């Protein structure tokens, strides 16, 4: 059956290891982890990627498909994001995805997925395009903006995220929203705006899947 890689971005807590190098799969290195945004309340993004991603895996289950989780609590350190690819990859599932939230200005609102361009292999140049944009358009249905300050559309294809780069499976990351602004930040605080990202998100899975 289907098997899916949930990666809530972040760790549970962050100590100076963060800083340390990794590879970004194009060459260079970037740091093990960002630390990762918050709501002008204070609700990390870690916490509420982990909240979501649990939302998530539950609606997976509940379908029948095996999930496995980048990191397995929301109190400690967690690992790199060079490591979180490898560990997916390792187990070949038939989706990766990340979800994070992202820090912009109060005004841009909205979500964008995050895909890997220009694609490193074929399962980069063709299924994770077309995950990315089922993605969106699932996001889209759940009445969640596009977008509105960042990527295209509720889409970016770009090369500088290291767990994208290393994918060989398909793979997206989804920037659910700006924890900045006031609309997007009353979804993420709220159990019920969790879970409606969790139904999108299941639902864009779920569209791909069908497809392969
Ligand atoms: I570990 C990952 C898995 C899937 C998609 C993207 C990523 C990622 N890229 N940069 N940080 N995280
Ligand atoms: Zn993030």
């Amino acid at each position: 059956g289907m098997v899916v890689f949930i990666d809530p971005g972040h760790n549970g807590a962050n100590d100076a290891s963060i800083g340390r190098q990794v590879p970004t799969g194009r060459g260079g290195t970037k740091n093990c982890q960002a630390s990762g945004t918050s709501t002008n309340s204070g609700y990390p993004e870690h916490t509420f990627t982990w909240e979501t991603g649990l939302r998530l895996r539950a609606a997976l289950n509940a379908l029948g498909v095996r999930t496995a989780l980048s990191r397995g609590n929301d109190n400690a350190l967690g690992p790199c994001v060079d490591e979180r690819a490898n560990m997916a990859n390792a187990l070949r599932p038939n989706a990766i995805v990340s979800l994070h939230a992202d820090g912009g200005p109060a005004s841009g609102r909205g979500f964008h997925v995050n895909y890997s361009a220009p694609p490193l292999n074929a399962i980069q140049a063709g299924p994770s395009v077309q995950f990315a944009r089922i993605m969106r358009d699932q996001l889209q249905a759940s009445g969640i903006p596009k977008a509105n300050y960042i990527g295209q559309d509720g889409l970016y294809g770009r090369s500088d995220l290291a767990g994208l780069n290393l994918a060989q499976y398909p793979s997206i990351l989804v920037e659910l929203g700006n924890m900045k602004n006031p609309a997007d930040s009353a979804l993420m605080e709220s159990a019920e705006g969790r879970q409606k990202y969790a139904n999108a998100l299941v639902r864009g899975v779920a569209g791909f899947l069908a497809t392969q």
